């Protein structure tokens, strides 16, 4: 059944949409809309899928997908690590109780302060994006009387280094006193449904691993990144962690494997509930105007991304489903076939748990949505709805 | 001179970039980066250009361009109205001292509470986007024992109604007892450098006005929208408010109605600049990357529109220029401020100025990657006011703390 392919904790009961045994109509009425609703057991089940498929690997949640501290803590309690790209993500992981030995720091978002905090915190590994970054980390570690543990990010566009020029970076890094070389990192892409390219990519990593091992390097960690795609479109068939493990089994090695899933844990975990405000026709074209926009979920607008949209209440049209934002590009779906809806009725936007709230802004002075976590009939407000005061607070009495 | 074409308060002094007599390097060292910096006198002078060009018009600032309450207050003190599209902008306009008699409400961003608040506030005019909205506004006004003053948004997208079918909506609205029909609205587009289309557009509205007046409607207001473009590219030549007034003078002589304009970008756009510090240089094959501390989280226009913003060094040093991608801290391939752009070779620690960032800049700034948003400062004749403190991590997640 299509609905349960997206998320098995979703069901219609007597024409009413439920998540983990709680009515979405009741949630919308109680907490208001727009509303982000997350399944606790979906998140746990997806994390556990990685642990079952890769029992000896460290599974670092990619915090970029969703920064809600209650969600990061949920994962932390199951033994998740944290793949971080900023000092704010470090702060969050620490707040969530994820220990530094399970934290890896990727990307180019690395100011002097952020790096100082991370070195001082003794995180597992920096996934290094430039030679200059090697020099900067070396200086910082020296000033703290510490070692910074590193991996070079290799590409088997601003990111990584061609794997064929990677040994050169490893050799350069070996000369810097305050660096300890401990890993190799790749991250080959995102929303990957055909997992075939992972085999060649990991082959090349292991080939590099063997070469550096022969060269005398002690590579303790192979971080093969994230990027496993999820079901967005009805016809999408998503890979499972077990599929990846099957693919890479005869390639994988003494080094500890690290994986960095984000979307494949959070994406289908969350749904966005929005209320229909107005219907209008222009010529033969139909518009359904709702209370959520690109300010709440930006993916359709900026990527032309597909999110499946369903009615919260089923009853007995092709339309643009559009938001409140004063932009022609503010839509959630274009030329989309849906059952006819009326003012006041609720729609569920699926697959909104990753890169959803995370990219939410205050454009048009719109406070962001409340966030609710549901677990087998129980409810927890994990982010209060903002008010106007919150948006402009840093400008008040300053 | 190129820089003054963007903003005449910008200048180099002995190799150092200044705005209104304040060094950008000092501001960057004092307040940190990323930093949004605004020129007070630029904002005032753009607004006054509209006032001088259209002395009998209501000039409604389009709050969507920039919601900083100190900047909105600045315009409100000059007699600006507010063109709003949400309850949040209503709140903001009111806090900034803009009276509801100078507030107009557009867009499809109109929930029951927002509409109730605006009707209750007795705003000048609702620019109505649908017939169902007419019914809803009428129902709400009745419930408050008030009248809602309306215009129909006409298209001479999800917005407006074919002007050829607007008269049917005016007829429909005349039968709704809690609405008072007072206006006609058009908003023809945005970032318009060749103003030619305004003539035909306004001609259609003037013809509709004549037709409605003959039919017995009392059209007090003609709100002809915003959309005047600004200089983004070195080769762009922006129109002046006086150019629009010249184009429309004879056309508007036909009407007795008070004219309303809704400029956003043309007041704020070149008023603001984004200062960012270089973190890393990186070469990858034949490409030079200049990695800075500001990204799509701070200014989204390059990433999502492939928009051109002019980028200059805060310190000129008579160095060779290079072609570079100027990219931010965000973990996306699409997080860039400029691609394949010529720029003076700059080093780690140096600052860059991203021009034309005052409109749809901070307004679209997010917390993606748990990045606190930039401080905002307002410069006026050698002195400065902090108009938004830099956020911290606690601010981002505050609504999740303790319930």
């Amino acid at each position: 059944e299509l609905l349960k392919e997206y998320n098995p904790y979703l069901e219609y009961r007597d024409g009413e949409l439920f998540i983990e045994g709680v009515s979405l109509k009741e949630l919308a009425q109680t907490f208001g809309t727009p509303l982000y609703v997350y399944s606790s057991n979906f998140i746990k089940e997806r994390f556990e899928a990685y642990r079952k498929a890769f029992p000896d690997a460290l599974i670092c949640y990619a915090v970029k997908a969703n920064f809600n501290p209650h969600l990061v803590k949920l994962l932390g309690e199951l033994g998740a690590g944290a793949d971080i790209v900023s000092g704010g993500e470090l702060y969050l992981a620490k707040k969530a109780g994820i220990p530094p030995e399970r934290i890896v720091y990727a990307g180019v978002g690395k100011t002097e302060k952020e790096l100082t905090d991370a070195v001082d915190s003794e995180i597992l590994m920096f996934n290094v994006e430039s030679r200059q970054e090697l020099d900067v980390l070396n200086e910082i570690a020296g000033k703290l009387g510490k070692k910074a543990r590193i991996a070079i990010r290799v590409n088997p566009s601003k990111f990584g280094v061609d794997i064929r020029e990677a040994q050169k970076e490893y050799e350069y890094a070996s000369k810097l006193e305050n660096l300890e070389i401990v890993g190799i990192h790749c991250h080959i892409g995102s929303q990957i449904l055909d997992i075939s390219p992972y085999r060649e990519a990991v082959e090349k990593v292991v080939s590099l691993y063997e070469s550096l091992t022969q060269k005398g390097f002690d590579i303790k960690y192979l971080d093969i990144g994230g990027g496993l795609g999820i079901k967005y479109k009805p016809e999408d068939k998503e890979p499972a962690p077990q599929d990846l493990a099957d693919l890479l089994k005869d390639l994988l090695v003494k080094a500890k494997i690290i994986l960095e899933p984000g979307r494949s844990i959070m994406g289908n975990a969350g749904i966005l509930i929005t209320q229909v405000q107005f219907l209008k026709d222009k010529g033969s074209k139909h518009f359904i105007i709702v209370d959520a926009g690109m300010n709440d979920l930006i993916r359709p607008s900026i990527y032309n991304a597909y999110h499946h949209i369903i009615p919260v209440e089923t009853k007995e049209v092709v339309a643009d489903i559009v938001g409140p934002i004063c932009e022609t590009g503010d839509f959630l779906a274009l030329d989309r076939e849906i059952e006819e809806v009326q003012r006041g009725e609720y729609l569920a936007v699926l697959s909104a748990g990753a890169y959803g709230f995370a990219m939410s802004s205050h454009y048009n002075m719109r406070p962001r949505a409340a966030e609710v976590l549901v677990e087998n009939g129980s409810v927890k407000l994990i982010r209060k709805r903002e008010n106007y005061d919150y948006i402009v607070e840093p400008s008040l009495d300053i």
